[PDB]
């Protein structure tokens, strides 16, 4: 019999819906139960896990028609994991206005709009032919439909149960099918021996919430785990002399920052956000806390000054109030330590700030949190899709985190969707980072060198992004 795969993480998502489960901890096990029409083959031409190149999945062959659509040729005797076969209603399901972008469809998947592009509802043409296509001109559908918005569900089931049950009990096409959920415990996938690609490796997978980086290292050392996420390049000493055991990185592409509860009174302008953000001197905690091996962004693209920090200290009117930083202890790699250098910096600009630890599973109330630390991956090729996404109008920070953005920043969010890669766009780009960096509705920290600790008998690399990839990429060895 095949191993049982045992992988120790920072948390679990809030849902295994494809679309829900978006977040550092849900692609890990979404992409195991599910398939896309389009597979980012990381590992191709020799690339070490960071290619992207798209390639065909669920669709067998697709052929743009025009600037707005494209026809998908399906593969033929897909089965879902309750043995249903996928047709080309469930391709059309999974974009249509009724499960994904519609106005009742955001109410139970809230990112459904916000992570599409302008869709126009599916056409089926027949059982293994689909037509799908924006209302505008788009060359980002394919980009897209590779992305992690592209999960395949089942129409019958998914409509049976709705967003909020099938998050809880998900049906696929992957390689690893669903067995059991324990609320911020862990899920439990078990192999899927009717997959249409490579036959699974391991028997079950188990991903098991072990909330600290050191009781992780613990349990890898102690032989509970086979794998361990979300560690630091300071972790790599603590397996020193382990020869069973090794550390594999790399940089992803993901954006860790700290951002704002601006309907709070104190982040209702942008004065004091400016200040803070001004304050962090970034390459001084990348060489502190990353090895140097962190990257520090220019922008949102795929400047440390404390006189100046000073100064909108004392015009914001800021009165020494403290303000909390709300983190999930160290769900982050390295949210703690970071935090800790910050609050120094923050300090020698006239700004006290204080951690506000909570614990794996708590969702504070909004009207709890002043700062807090998120993180943005970088789900396109295209950052100034994926920084709309998350900051232009309608979008989570302006709606719920109460960002009163310039008009021309939402202006100019509506211009680059429309204008082609050139002059003009990144003329746009431009200006919308000055205006960012202006309002600092959120401050970008680094792209971070994620780092994973596995046992050497199991075979398996990382990728350059927040996920776990084990198609062509997971073997145990004697
Ligand atoms: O980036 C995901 C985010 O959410 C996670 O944590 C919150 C708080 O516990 C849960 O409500 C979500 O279900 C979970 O995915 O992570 C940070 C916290 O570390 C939140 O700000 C984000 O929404």
């Amino acid at each position: 019999d095949r191993r049982a795969l045992r992988i120790g993480v920072n948390g679990l998502p809030p849902s295994l819906e494809p679309i829900n489960g978006i977040s550092n901890t849900g692609p890990r096990i979404i992409n195991q139960i599910f398939d896309a029409l389009i597979r980012r083959d990381y590992f191709a031409d020799g690339a070490k896990g960071n290619n992207i190149k798209l390639v065909p999945a669920l669709a067998e062959s697709f052929e743009r028609i025009d600037d707005k659509s494209i026809r998908f040729k399906l593969r033929q005797g897909v089965k879902f994991h309750n043995g249903a076969e996928m047709t080309a209603e469930d391709v059309a399901f999974t974009f249509s206005s009724e499960r994904l972008w519609g106005d009742e469809a955001i109410k139970t998947v809230p990112n459904g709009r916000n992570y599409s592009p302008n869709w126009d509802e599916p056409v089926v043409e027949d059982k293994y032919t689909v037509v799908l296509r924006t209302k505008t001109p788009s060359y980002l559908i394919e980009k897209y439909l590779g992305s992690w918005l592209g999960p395949i569900v089942p129409k019958e089931y998914y409509k049976s149960l709705g967003a909020v049950a099938f998050g809880n009990k998900p049906i696929g096409t992957g390689p690893y099918k669903f067995r059991e959920l324990v609320a911020n415990d862990h899920v439990t996938l078990e192999a899927n021996d009717g997959y249409w690609g490579d036959k699974p490796t391991a028997s079950t997978i188990t991903y098991q919430v072990v909330a600290e980086p050191a009781t992780r290292v613990a349990g890898l050392i102690s032989g509970e785990y086979d794998i361990i996420t979300t560690l630091t390049p300071d972790d790599m000493a603590l397996v020193d002399g382990y020869s069973d055991l090794e550390t594999r990185g790399t940089l992803i592409e993901n954006l860790h920052m700290f951002t704002f509860n601006m309907n709070q009174p104190i982040f209702q302008n942008k004065t004091l956000r400016r200040a803070l953000a001004l304050a962090v001197n970034r390459p001084l905690i990348v060489e502190a806390l990353w090895k140097n091996k962190a990257s520090i962004p220019n922008g949102f693209n795929f400047e440390f000054n404390l006189k100046e920090a000073k100064r909108l200290v004392k015009e914001s009117g800021y009165d020494g109030t403290p303000i909390t930083y709300h983190t999930m202890g160290n769900y982050y790699a390295n949210a703690v330590p970071a935090l800790m250098m910050m609050i120094e910096m923050w300090k020698a600009a006239g700004i006290t700030v204080v951690p506000k630890i909570f614990a794996p599973g708590t969702t504070p109330k909004d009207s709890d949190i002043l700062i807090r630390n998120w993180s943005n991956g970088q789900w396109l090729t295209d950052g100034l899709t994926t920084m709309v996404s998350e900051f232009g109008p309608g979008r989570q920070v302006q709606k719920r985190w109460g960002w009163k953005a310039p008009a021309e920043f939402n202006n100019l969010c509506d211009q680059v969707a429309q204008l082609k890669d050139g002059e003009e766009r990144s003329a746009a780009f431009n200006r919308l980072r000055d205006i960012f960096e202006d309002e600092a509705p959120a401050v970008l920290m680094y792209q971070p060198y994620d780092v994973y600790a596995a046992r050497k008998d199991v075979q398996w690399s990382p990728v350059s992004f927040e996920t776990m990839e084990f198609r062509g990429n997971l073997n145990f060895k004697h």
